[PDB]
DNA sequence: CCGCAAGGACCGCATACTACAA
């Protein structure tokens, strides 16, 4: 596994789906990266190297497998399950009622980003609360901009727009290369143009598979699912799924999830938007109970559009 | 020829203290 890590020379933008032309909509606030736009940025480098048998041009998937993605400062949003009280993230474990997993009533859950040891603790099922000091958010860059005449050195009619851009360190990527030369190809780029706005990031890979996917969480009936990336599908499939890959029959399951995210992006082959997609938000957890003990996998991927980064989950316990 | 050999008042007050288009 080649890990590919990304840093951004100043800002980044994501942007949303919504209209962004100057003269007319004028606003662009950027969201947590996707991983199909690293994949695009990645697949871009190649078209432009030359390597289109890697890329897949007009194909919903390239050749090669993106693992998933994760940002860095490296940091995971708040699993759902974790409900903030007081100066405190709480961890909130599956109960039972009428015979089916539930989660207990114990408050709201706020938005915000933990550490990986942080993550590592609570998959193991060590962690049980997390002081509000160490949850992040992530900072944001608002900026104003305009448009001037060419001659008069004043703004041109309608043209004003802003951007909401994001302060991210760094940017960690994991791919699988069936032997398109990815490895040899990066490493002959400095940057990369990512996300909007011509912003570029600086890359470097490296030749590792990182400890958090070579995990030993051992064999159990109670396992859960961490979502790092989006996950694309029905959850009944998304399940059976698991089922099939781990060669074990679910007794019950519980997603503990919040608002889809929205997923469509900008076709580089069609010079059009891609069609919305609906996708299970990271941070969401799986909660299962399997008919048999099971040998807890550290990452397994599950859903549509696996080559683009999506439904890379992370492995851990529950009691 | 000798001696003395500064002291307090005031102590920045007021007004203006964004406007407008692109
Ligand atoms: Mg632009």
């Amino acid at each position: 596994m080649i890990e590919v890590t990304f840093t951004p020379y100043d800002v980044l933008l994501f942007r949303e789906s919504r209209p962004f032309d100057a003269g007319s909509e004028s606003v662009a606030r950027s969201i947590i990266p996707l991983p199909q736009t690293v994949a695009g940025a990645i697949r871009t480098l190649l078209f432009y190297k030359g390597l289109k048998n890697c890329v897949g041009v007009g194909e919903e998937e390239p050749e090669f497998t993106l693992v998933g993605i994760a940002i860095g400062t490296r940091i995971y949003p708040l699993p759902f399950n974790i409900i903030k009280s007081e100066k405190f993230y709480k961890v909130v474990n599956p109960g039972r009622f009428l015979g089916k997993l539930i989660l207990p009533p114990k408050g709201k859950y706020k938005s915000g980003y933990v550490t990986e040891s942080i993550l590592e603790k609570y998959l193991k099922g060590e962690l049980k609360e997390v002081e509000e000091n160490k949850v992040i958010r992530i900072e944001k860059e608002k900026r104003i901009g305009i448009k001037l005449s060419r001659e008069k050195k004043v703004v041109e009619e309608g043209m004003l727009y802003t951007v909401e851009f994001l302060r991210i360190e760094k940017i960690y990527a994991w791919i699988e290369d069936p032997g398109c030369g990815i490895k040899d190809i990066l490493s002959s780029y400095e940057f990369l143009t990512l996300g909007g706005e011509s912003r570029v990031a600086f890359v470097e890979v490296d030749d590792k598979t990182p400890d958090i996917f070579n995990r030993e969480l051992g064999s159990t009936k109670k396992a859960l699912f961490y979502f790092s990336t989006p996950t694309i599908g029905k959850v009944g499939e998304i399940v059976q799924e698991l089922e099939k890959r781990l060669n074990a029959k679910i007794d019950d399951y519980l997603l503990v999830s919040s608002r889809p995210t929205a997923i469509s992006g900008w076709d580089m082959h069609e010079k059009k938007p891609k069609g919305t997609k609906f996708a299970i938000p990271p941070g969401s957890v799986l909660f299962v109970e399997f008919k048999e003990e099971v040998e807890v996998p550290p990452y397994i991927k599950l859903g549509k559009l696996k080559k683009l980064g999506y439904g890379l989950a992370l492995g851990g316990i529950w009691e």
